């Protein structure tokens, strides 16, 4: 199956910068969310869960179709804790009804990452909403109680290699886990509304202890009150992953370039851009607009 990007009828880079700006301004407006974490981390996770449904073997799932708008997918157990980010975006869709759902969910994550002082992430429009019957069944998103072999194997389905995996997992500098969503509890670090390489430094520098939690799942805890999922921990248990973790912990510039590429790829897997499709767009932050 082939999904060909189709640019929203007469839209252009400034139309999409407007939508960016709208999401960015609402991030500021609602920055009290989750005792001032803000909605940024939730939007990044949202954009990853909408994209993470892709199966490269038959091109099912993926961001192009905007299928998260159907109750089968937004009620996926794996998507618990994303309902507020979804509701966040709803009025903005109402403000810009010409944009497709997948373009909107994808753009939410690009916007969040940039506004949280992360790398610029080029973005491309043209995802086209696809009907209810194309929604992917539940179960395509990764489990957290697993090891490096699982992770490596899992991400192969998303066409991601070891560097891309380690780079993408770096978004766990953002936000936190909550028992009520995922059965895990705590943040990975202190500055969890800022996009930095802190995840890698914490993995490497903190003393970690396997402990069982209130949901009877096991997770790795530090006395500073940080935590690592077993799949996060697997990144230093595996020699090849460990090497790249060290690389990003030592060079945030390198992490930013690698993350930007991997995240764009993640968001665009499944999509065929025609020969005369427009080039990727890089959005200015509010800051760069003096807004
Ligand atoms: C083996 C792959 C993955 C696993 C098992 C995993 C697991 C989880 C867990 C269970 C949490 C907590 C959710 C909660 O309780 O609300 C979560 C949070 C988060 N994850 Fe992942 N994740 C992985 C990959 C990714 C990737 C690739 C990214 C981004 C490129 C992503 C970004 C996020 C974000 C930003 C949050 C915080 C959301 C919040 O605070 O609102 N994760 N992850
Ligand atoms: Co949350």
């Amino acid at each position: 199956l082939v999904h060909v990007a189709s640019v929203e009828k007469g839209r252009s880079y400034e139309d999409f910068q407007k939508v960016y700006n709208a999401i960015a301004l609402k991030l500021r407006e609602d920055d009290e969310y989750e005792n001032y974490i803000g909605y940024g981390p939730e939007l990044v996770r949202l954009a990853w869960h909408i994209s993470g449904t892709w199966d490269k073997h038959d091109n099912t799932g993926g961001s192009y179709g905007g299928t998260y708008r159907f109750k089968k997918e937004f009620n996926d157990p794996s998507n618990a804790g994303l309902q507020n980010g979804f509701k966040f975006l709803e009025p903005i869709h109402k403000e810009f009804p010409w944009i497709s759902s997948g373009d909107l969910f994808s753009l939410g994550g690009v916007t969040a990452v940039q506004e949280m002082q992360g790398p610029k992430i080029p973005w491309r429009c043209g995802r086209v909403d696809t009907p209810e019957d194309t929604t992917p069944d539940n179960g395509r998103l990764p489990d957290a109680d697993k090891d490096a072999g699982y992770v490596r194997t899992f991400f192969q389905r998303l066409n991601m290699n070891d560097r891309e995996v380690v780079a993408l997992m770096g978004a766990h500098a953002l936000g936190k886990t909550e028992l009520k969503n995922s059965g895990y509890e705590g943040p990975w670090g202190a500055a969890n509304n800022v996009f930095t390489n802190e995840f890698y430094l914490n993995l490497l520098n903190e003393d970690w202890k396997l402990e069982k939690n209130d949901a009877n799942n096991e997770q790795w805890d530090s006395k500073s009150g940080y935590m690592m999922l077993p799949t996060d921990y697997s990144l230093i248990q595996d020699p090849k992953y460990l090497s790249i973790v060290k690389e990003y912990a030592n060079d945030q510039d390198k992490f930013f370039k690698d993350f930007s590429k991997a995240f764009e790829k993640l968001l665009e897997n499944g999509i065929t851009f025609p020969k005369d499709a427009p080039s990727p767009f890089i959005f200015k932050t509010l800051e760069e607009q003096g807004l």
